[PDB]
């Protein structure tokens, strides 16, 4: 007997159920990767033998998202077209592993000030049964993990 | 019940049905890729801790198209042979995901001032049952996505 | 007749049963690699023919660990979030090949002063039946093998 | 290694500082603040023991 | 006999670089106000901070 309320406490979480909160809206995505926390390394050696190893300064995350092309309005083109030499609406990204109903967060990866740097077109092929998938890559400053 | 007029509103679009408008003519192509929107990155750090992340200037797209070799007149050789040291007829590329009849656009990727930079011959092999496919690569300045 | 108390003396040890002691706590991990002992090389040649080959100074190990995402509190985020420009709680890593009961060490790999340098998010994919796996990489100064 | 045996040494006799450089502060660098001092002496000898 | 002595120290040349911001240029209004001998001389502290 494992009594599935205990599965919701001590079993791990899969990666197929996630909600992406993009600014103040929810946008359905297919994939999401690159929400890393990376530091640099400071080193210092003297002649006596002391090696000093230290964390450096953390560098920027590069988050890539991908969703399909729908017949309506393209919300990801409208956010990468509004670039005027510096000026982009930064957004808060929230990617939360959710329950199957979609109403409560298991664990979330938060992203502070993201702006788009690329947007790839789908690969058009007359001999392929696939869905047109755009892939946007984002650049931010901080990745935060809230667990609840 | 899904009532297929609702499939034309809220289901995604596949990549096997597309019309390529090449200047003022329609040319049948097999593949089409590389219609990306890429920016550079400006960064600035001071000693107090402020990291300033900014979009740079967007660079040029490199679009590659490929079609088969037909017994008539080669229209892609006639456009890469008319290079005189600067002088090329720039064309407007339109690659539109279309319905199955071919008469109305679902979503389109527009390309502003494209000119050819390469044209590859097919690979001749006496032990292969394949079609002779030329592959032309283009260089432009802007990629626009119109949705209708 | 092989009399399995002799298997515990002269047969080799598999890699699927291991306990990771992380500071003063045991944390369950899925994978663990990179606990190497690497030296540099000094060389010296003269005109008479004497080649002099010598071990240099040993460089730092880079240990990578990976475990799954659980619904409770993230202990590996709480240790990489506590970086203030130099200041990290260094920990002692012990990765011991253990018996099947989990109560006695066969051979252990000890790691002296480890601190986190990276922490990767899981790859979110809507078409995948996988477990959310974080992967932390550590940097230390010494790798010790105790056998008992 | 252990630090318990001197192999060969260089002996600087009457040194005094003539320069001291500060570290180079740079907000985009993962480095250690390193000073260097230049000294001026009168003789350098080598004892080999 | 060969005597070696420290001389007298020479003056430092500091170099500070920052970016151009949309406000006012505070480094400019301190080098613009040079009247032929005169300059508001300031005292600078460069502190390695946590």
């Amino acid at each position: 007997a494992i009594t599935a309320d205990d599965i919701a406490v001590q079993y791990p979480i899969p990666t197929y159920r996630f909600i992406v909160t993009l600014g103040d809206e929810q946008v359905p995505f297919t994939s999401a990767s690159g929400l890393d926390i990376n530091f640099d390394t400071i080193e210092y050696r003297d002649g006596t033998g002391n090696w000093f190893k230290m964390p450096g300064q953390r560098q920027a995350p590069n988050i890539t998202l991908s969703k399909g092309v729908f017949p309506g309005k393209n919300a990801m083109y409208e956010w990468i077209n509004a670039i005027q030499l510096n000026q982009v609406e930064k957004k808060d990204i929230m990617i939360s592993l959710t329950n199957e109903a979609g109403t409560e967060v298991l664990v979330s990866w938060n992203v502070s000030n993201a702006f788009p740097t690329s947007l790839t077109s789908p690969s058009f092929d007359a001999t392929s049964n696939e869905i047109a998938v755009q892939q946007i890559t984002l650049m931010a400053d901080r990745v935060t993990i809230q667990t609840a």
